[PDB]
């Protein structure tokens, strides 16, 4: 019944440009009179093992940057670096600039990715930030600078800019202020993600969704403390819950009348006893890629 | 490996709200014409056996309220093509993309832009099921949402949403207003024919699993096309045509796995199951990726 559903991408499509240094092209995000893109656009292959980005930037001038919306050049009139992002001031304000914010998401939150190549969008899909600060994208060469976002009312919240792939095939990147999610750095080195864990808050959202749809065999008469639940959760490679997780489950708890800690007791029993050949929402597997917000969208609209 | 939808901006620029009485749904505004489901002209007294020709002749242009955002468009004419109402308006949409209307085949995929009150809400990839239903996420007010593919800068519209079935799947028309499947735009509980699994798509997805390093299900056995098809049909899988085998060529080459070798692996999965294992995260074989879908994303 539930599917991965992305936000409509049009407001973000109208902000995508390409940024080229020499023969190296990646994507950038054009908002008002600033283009945002990964700073490694200024790298050569020789620079990539461990670039001195500050040194590489001093040698760059505005006239070294080719910014294009489609085939139309956007003149660069200033440049600066903010953490791992390059900001290129341009001489034209993007007429399609939406209302927007830059947000830094928490692990477990979902967002839409507009996968782009040479400034042109190819596809849109929903991603979850894993607890180890990686995402399972579909990113090919040339996808850097593609962004992740959520849309609230008229307003686009940009939360992710793509920078790299890890040996295991997962992906890593920054917020739009250039700060990486997780311990990663933008160098052509092999870097390891932490062991991943299951996104507990999303599993709980899934159980609430099951209840909303009349599937509630797993509810019990008991409760737990948050600390007790977290200590058990960790033994099953589940993420510990935070206070923010408890809070964002508030609406679903209200919709069902099931206290968060009571659902935690139900989940604890599932982890300790298994499913015993039973299904939930038609699956023998628990799903962790739907947030409480995702559930409410697809259940209540 | 995840489902990927087409970027929806070209379609978002065409969505409007259409209202008649106490019924509101979505319309598609292309040039100076707005397309929408004709059941916008129904009421509760009509929905069970609506004589749409009688209902439509009794309507005036001024009974139709069309809003592009905060701007009302003036309806200067109306007509009906099968189950789609066509409202001529006095302004052309400058955001009209290059477009075509197509009727898709069962097994083909398309992107759905789900809308409510003329406002886009979500985008996702669907397949036209062999029984001509689609497994959508459509709520009250989603009617007139459209499905589409994009090729070059050209949008091919293939689906407009009309109804839900008691099993939770959905049914709709092409943009000429002809339903996919044996369904009717009346307020009745309708069942579909027996569904079948889209075999060529399952094979494409197994190839995707292989390209992604998942390969526990491969085997050295092989099979003929006909013997595979006999087993497929026993499990309510579509038989594989030679065209379908041809279409899988590029994925065969890329991975070096003969199509009929992948058929032999799928056969083993049908007869044995997956025994707790998963493929690309799923406990179930997925059939809503076409070979084209897999290739483009690889």
């Amino acid at each position: 019944g539930f599917r991965k559903m992305a936000f409509p991408s049009g407001k973000v499509e109208g902000c995508m440009v390409q940024v080229t240094c020499g023969t190296t092209t990646l994507n950038g995000l054009w908002l008002d009179d600033v283009v945002y893109c990964p700073r490694h656009v200024i790298c050569t292959s020789e620079d990539m093992l461990n670039p001195n980005y500050e040194d590489l930037l001093i040698r760059k001038s505005n006239h070294n940057f080719l910014v294009q919306a489609g085939n139309v050049q956007l003149r660069v009139i200033g440049h600066s670096m903010q953490n791992c992002v390059l900001k290129l001031k341009v001489d034209t304000a993007n007429p399609k600039t939406p209302k927007y914010k830059f947000v830094r998401i928490q692990p477990g939150q979902t967002f839409s990715v507009l996968a782009c190549y040479n400034g042109s969008p190819s596809g849109v899909y929903q991603c979850a930030m894993r607890p180890n600060f990686t995402i399972k994208g579909s990113f090919l060469n040339g996808s850097c600078g593609s962004v992740g976002f959520n849309i609230d009312y008229d307003c686009v919240s940009f939360c992710y800019m793509h920078h790299m792939e890890l040996p295991t095939g997962v992906h890593a990147g920054t917020d739009l202020e250039g700060n990486f999610y997780g311990p990663f750095v933008d160098r052509q080195t092999a870097q390891a993600a932490g062991t991943d864990t299951t996104i507990t808050v999303n599993v709980l959202a899934w159980l609430y969704a099951a209840v909303i749809n009349g599937d509630r065999w797993f509810l019990n008469r008991f409760t737990t403390t948050l600390n007790d639940f977290n200590l058990v959760a960790m033994k099953y490679n589940y993420e510990p819950l935070t206070q923010d997780h408890v809070d964002i489950l508030g609406p679903l708890s209200a919709q069902t009348g099931i206290a968060v800690l009571d659902m935690c007791a139900s989940l604890k029993e599932l982890l300790q006893n298994g499913m015993n050949g039973r299904t939930i929402l038609g699956s023998a597997l628990l799903e962790d890629e739907f947030t409480p917000f995702d559930v409410v969208r697809q259940c209540s609209g």
